[PDB]
């Protein structure tokens, strides 16, 4: 209640800041940068936008192949769809987590790779996952 | 209780993995790495090791001046004291959060910079802070050094 709302606010601020950060760049600019590097800001922001959706799928028993296919084929191709995807993912994650009782928040769920967490801890893992990837992007925004 | 243990476990996963990631490099690897940014991978890892302690001091009403002195005089100068500091900070942070009642978890505290959070909200900010900073380090490692393993 108090705890789930706190965790969802933490995530909303992260998403809301990522959306406004995407307004300060063009698709070309993100595709180029960094100049001398193996990774691109576009591909990383694209991956960031699918975190909420993807981690919710993992929590809801999705297989390894579904997640592979999801990230491979469903990655956004424009900044606008990146932003829309983050909002959608947040919305579905919020509506999911706001529908859980304490028993459901306490329920153990195993990811396809074997680690088992409570649903509540999964919400926290999503927060960690999003902030991690956002940290990677942040340092590379300094070229 | 269950919610606090969940938050501390995510923090501990970050701590343990940062300690394992830190063993894949030497003091020379971190100091010598090119980067481009104002501070070295060593300096950033030393900062990372102080997050649990610093953010707990912030929660407990520490002034800006005290944090500036804290970072000035307590930032690790070796990978051993980075690991020791990060574990000790986690222990102090967890022992503290596990001592709090629900009422205490809901209590509002103002950081020196004037923004206020509940104690539980601030714990989630520590988690976000640690993963953000661990992510900055992680990508700099993949970019200018060998790729580690989480």
């Amino acid at each position: 209640g108090m705890f789930v709302q706190s965790a969802l606010h933490q995530l909303k601020v992260a998403v809301d800041t990522s959306i406004q950060m995407l307004d300060q760049y063009t698709e070309i600019d993100l595709k180029i940068a960094p100049i001398q590097s193996k990774r691109s800001l576009f591909e990383m922001y694209a991956h960031l936008s699918l975190i909420c959706h993807a981690d919710l799928l993992i929590l809801n028993g999705s297989t390894e192949k579904e997640l592979h296919t999801f990230y491979k084929e469903q990655t956004p191709e424009t900044i606008a769809q990146m932003q829309k995807t983050m909002i959608q993912g947040y919305d579905l994650l919020s509506k999911t987590f706001l529908s859980y009782s304490n028993e459901q928040l306490a329920e153990m769920k195993t990811a396809y790779w074997g680690i088992s967490y409570s649903r509540f801890e999964w919400l926290l893992e999503i927060v960690a996952h999003f902030y991690h990837h956002r940290g990677q992007i942040h340092i590379l925004l300094c070229e």
